């Protein structure tokens, strides 16, 4: 600590930033006014890149309009690359995820870290002497209100992409299972009550179809993010950011990201409570209620062994109950229900954040950021988890399943056309009286013959 | 009274009542709220439309006797015509079993209405039987979800309109105050200036994009069903029936009905609902936001950031004028609160799926409609008695941009 | 439509009010001002009897204080005494449950009502000529800033009193069922995976006891409400209500309601709502959270006849298909499931309100109020419907239940001392590879005579 | 790194655990089995230490009754104390915070770590050198059902304590500003309109009146955590841990922790879901609310200079504005709002989980756990954050705050008992007409004297 540093000045005096540290003062200061969590701007989905990309785009746009020097500019776009590549300058954003000011402190860190990389690429000493001053260069023709969210938009939108991959990955794990159990008679349960014969295979594609729609909805609600904002202005009208610049900027932005992003709804209201995040997250919450229930079924479908819907079998990952062999805890789905619940609850946050909008700026965006990011993150692993650890090892107990179908009283329906509806009923009450089955009542009443009898019952 | 037959014995239902035994029994079993299906945002009208659509189908498919099939759609038209024989839906909004009680009720009300329009005595007289004929090739698992999706689709058309009107109020002021300077504020700190007029246009635009979202999502309801599934696949509707029946449901509701993705999960929880309630929540977030500012902008006289004089609706400190309590933008927060809270209810509900069916459709129902109602009303209550009567305060609005501490931003050169 | 009306006037000019109508000027205006939904101040859980009591109480302390005339004080309360009872003259409180103005709307509604009702009894013609001024004589030494929350608190409390009673009738029902089924054996099961043998009498005792701690949690948080504020806040310590009054009023308010009312510790908050609300509604949400569990169980235990768990039979009361008795819907628990999610959903509606605090007053108290009452009310009924239409007549299925234990793979945990743990560890394993019961594998191998086996197992 | 190992065995198989790893196959297994977040059981509020504190009390009772041999018992509790000697052997708990098994994975994690420190001290090798056994000894007359819950509360009871210290360290800064802002007048707003005069001093004290109540609730609410269930049930009563061990070990826990650990007022369903949780996190939800409210007021009462409120001024933290100065962003009050929002969000997560209870056991405790902790952590650091880089050096622009109180026509009120209501009205009218203050109006409109007028306005 204290050892080998660099003294850097600003509006608020001179402080000695940690030498080698690519983050400058503004950042250094953030690292002290914000101490809530241990989670700092460190990514798995994106954001840091989301920022450096928003810069490159802004950079290569500035050089075009010659708003800034081509000498400094190509250093800035290049600088980006030293962070995009293998992020040969990554995790230089030590600011707590929790931070105030709608994210000035984040655009400020991105600027700084990038400012030095360029400078050092230009062979200069970073820090004290900035021949590539971040402000009038790295962040020229922009402001947090526009540069901050567009970074968050690229990010989330790219995080979502990763989420769908995972979702798809988990779907084949449902499909392979369907193709596996395609012909094992299970009887459904509406309101828990039995219903009408079905195959477990059909139970399992239902899941993959269920997530297929989650994907449909996700990638759809995610396009609200594409309408990025770069080159707007704090309040009304616009500073000189507005010009043929703004569009040229994102035109480069889309040239980097590779996302069909376009100039936002327009240049008014914008940042003021923009809840396209209420929607994109609102999507992540849907996956929650869904995946959860998907995990809710498995846990109960694989309920009590030797005493419960013993239809399937989740992989024993924990320790056997040797002397009390009665167990195989539905562990993997449970943890997923947890993430779901968490996911679900993160909604309630972001909403409050959006509701939090006050006048010409809604600062609570960063809370929407880590909240948003959190869900995409956990869901993904919650998906790979169930996938790799759970669904791939489930296997039905054909016997008790098929036997669920042949012991119901609903199967008398399939006899009705042959023994007359009225006997079917008398066959069904008896079955619901003697404790027997439609296969025995029929056989003790002398209604059919086994050959005949056992020439039907196998679904449709 | 008249005495109808039902498996759980013969219950007797008051003769003038067009519903039937199930409906009757379902009024005793479920007794939570005071509110039965008190549909303001269409619902029942949606339910009847579904039966009327199933009838047209059933006929043009030879499922039931042409006369009965016609007796049906006929009864359906007496209900829709001007929302007539309505009232026969006395089931609590809080009920059970896929809202079976709502499907059955509609079946039976249409029965006695279709009956009389044949000279048959009401109720029990079953030449035109409800289940066999009105509910033919239909089940709770499928009719019910659909009347809900369509009902909701229409309340949302009415919603956006209402919203579009509020929009009007803003883009009215927007052009009104337009000529009025004002000092913008980000983080409540003083940013660069803008015209008080521009402030309101953003409110419109906000709502402009709100609409763009509410419809955008509402169209997902169009993926419906009629004659679908209890389990995986689903019983024998899968003939001309369903698509033909949705084709029917289309031309009737006027809405572009479409047969859903595939027969496997639908009534078994629908993310479409969470999503549409979602759409309704975001609108509640921004509308709430818009009103907050409206209260912040019309704060304490002289000593309290005053830029727009909001309407006055109650008392004035006699001894000395000193208030104009933002009573209306306030009530808009209150609603948005009730709407957002419902997004939890719809969440719990739309997550409690039991294997092959969600039994909580009704609660998502009472939550959806309820939230659509107050919101729809909200937009108006703000419109008529609030924004339509908002007057600026120029000298003050401009005053802030003139005594602007950092005026030099442009005065650099 | 406009069939004969009396003329009244507020600071905002004149208006015409239905003569009959006791809800004067303000309220008439108020009715129009907000067109959110039908439900007006139609509080069955007693919001009016609250406001009326707050006024009856406060008035008495103004007579004892001698602020207003005895004769008009006697009428504020003489009138109050009326409105109360089964809930007499109290009908003229007609403003939409969603209403800005922080409750002035309602505070005035009551102010007026009691004046006119009091004037009718004063022989006076009521109306315009107010001999009990809704403000200068009723609304004396007060303000919404304290009257509204007081009534609210005072109201919610009594409403909660009803809730617990209801909840206990449900507790009594689960009880008698714990007494009935007590001798039925069932295999308890953690994480859905089988755990160990217990009586289906105990599971119901878990229910009553759950609720038992749930009621205690309700009436716990409840009494917090009793800490009120009558005539004071609008900024801090309060306006010129001091001396006897404020503490004396809350005191007399205790002589009315029948509640151990205490003035708040300080008096610099409340205006900006109180966490008591989130707290009490917390108990309501918790209650809802627990009732859900019970019903999800109730449903789970009745799950599918002959193809579900099939332990308890929820009494049938709806449908009926003869040919296929492979059914019987858990409809009543389902409904309670539904009243929960809503009450749970109201925890946000209240929350978001409490948070909406601005400077020295939270202007969203009424959306907390209604949400409050909705929760506290629907829940209560949610109890009786379950009790009366479901649990009060559940039957179990012994042979099935008991057959879940007698056949569970690990019941040899008590034969081990007799067959030697080592031997047991292989029986309970020979069972899994066969499906056979413990007895069978035991009996086949012959490690224990049917007698020295049938003469041991229950507990 | 993966540089060395040792092979342990369980019911499933043999997986070689690290030579430095005091955990066994289980933790290693439970490390792989679940992998959702990048937050394993780091544990900054307490958890681990509370967990070792339970395993320790357990032994202090097993030693006694002798369910295990005095020696090993001492090796166990010796293992405990090494962990607790300042929070030494803490890093040995790598399983995630998101985890199924309902705590089987945390339960064993502890069981092993203490098992290893135990025999190791005894002079035995780390690894399956079981002369102490996690299960057979450390977890004697214990199970996930009672160890994980009871412990979890403990680790949270102690944590919330560190919170009341935060919220109090905060209360101190607040009233610090109260005692300072004494003679600082202003206008208390209700519904954002200028209501009545006061001193900004009380304002900050109001904030504290606010926080102190939170603390009280939290003090009350934490109490619930004390009802522990160590050495209890299995399904619907009690396996064989029940005897004297049951309320003895609780006495031992009470001792080894100091907290008045009392046993369940009964014994069942508590493990199947205790509502004390929904009530505690709810108290934290309330805290985040009223606090966040205050934060929001701070951002308001300081708003934009000469174009916003500007009553009090906040500390400059961010490198200011260069070209066009006119800002002092509430960068911190901002963050406090953000955390508050998460707490509130962590409340629905706790509810949903609290709803996810199934029959004889709730398995969503872990998430209620990771949700409880996240909240107690950021709330504590918020109070200190707020208190340290903001509300410790706030200022007041006395003149404008007095500009406001002396501004609004409201002030007429007190000159009213002197000049007469009638004269008090013209004054109110004139100012309304003109745009002058009650001073100049009562001035030119000859009524009072300079002295008289300045002889009263400070309150
Ligand atoms: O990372 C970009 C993409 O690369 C492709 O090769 C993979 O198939 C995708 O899973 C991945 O999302
Ligand atoms: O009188 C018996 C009780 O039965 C319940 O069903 C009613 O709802 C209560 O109001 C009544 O007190």
């Amino acid at each position: 600590m204290s050892n080998n540093i660099r003294i850097e000045e600003d509006l608020l005096g001179t402080r000695e930033v940690p030498a080698d540290a690519y983050y400058g003062v503004h950042t250094l200061r953030a690292i002290e006014n914000f101490y809530i969590s241990n989670n700092k701007i460190s990514d798995i989905p994106e954001f840091v890149r989301g920022m450096v990309m928003v810069k490159k785009a802004a950079a290569m746009a500035n050089k075009e309009l010659q708003t800034i020097p081509k000498s400094v500019a190509n250093a800035i776009i290049a600088a980006c690359d030293e962070v995009l590549n293998n992020g040969k300058c990554m995790d230089q954003f030590p600011v707590d995820v929790y931070q105030g000011g709608a994210g000035t402190s984040v655009n400020m860190n991105t600027n700084e870290v990038l400012a030095n990389i360029g400078l050092e690429l230009m062979g200069h000493q970073k820090g004290e002497y900035q021949y590539l001053n971040p402000n009038d260069h790295v962040n020229k023709c922009q402001s947090t209100n526009d540069a901050y969210p567009t970074g968050f938009r690229i990010a989330v939108y790219s995080s979502l992409i990763k989420l769908v991959d995972a979702i798809n990955q988990l779907r084949e794990g449902f499909e392979r299972k369907a193709v596996e159990f395609q012909d094992i008679l299970k009887m459904g349960r509406t309101q828990l009550q039995d219903a009408v014969p079905m195959t477990l295979g059909q139970e399992f594609r239902a899941f993959s179809i269920l997530l297929k729609e989650e994907v449909k909805n996700i990638q759809r609600t995610a396009e609200l993010l594409l309408e990025v904002n770069l080159g707007a202005t704090a309040i009304g009208t616009g500073l000189n950011t507005p010009k043929e610049y703004s569009p040229l900027a994102v035109k480069k932005l889309a040239e980097v990201t590779g996302f069909p992003c376009v100039p936002a709804e327009d240049l008014i209201e914008a940042t003021s409570d923009c809840g396209a995040y209420v929607m994109v997250h609102g999507a992540l919450k849907r996956l929650a209620v869904k995946m959860s229930k998907i995990c809710n079924d498995l846990r109960l479908l694989s309920s009590g062994p030797r005493a419960g819907l013993n239809e399937i079998n989740l992989p024993e990952l924990q320790a056997g109950s040797s002397i009390m062999p009665a167990k195989v805890n539905p562990v993997v789905p449970e943890v997923v229900n947890q993430v779901c619940f968490k996911v679900i609850g993160n909604d309630t946050t972001v909403t409050m954040a959006a509701e939090a909008g006050q006048l010409q700026l809604n600062v609570m965006e960063p809370v929407i950021g880590q909240a948003m990011f959190e869900s995409v993150h956990i869901l993904t692993n919650a998906c790979y988890n169930l996938l790799e650890k759970c669904i791939n090892g489930i296997t039905a107990n054909k016997e008790v399943c098929e036997g669920y179908v042949y012991n119901s009283i609903g199967i008398v329906t399939y006899l009705n056309p042959f023994i007359g509806h009225h006997n079917g009923d008398i066959v069904g009450k008896i079955c619901a009286e003697t404790g027997k089955s439609v296969r025995e009542v029929v056989l003790e009443r002398g209604l059919l013959t086994e050959a005949e009898l056992d020439d039907i019952f196998s679904v449709q």
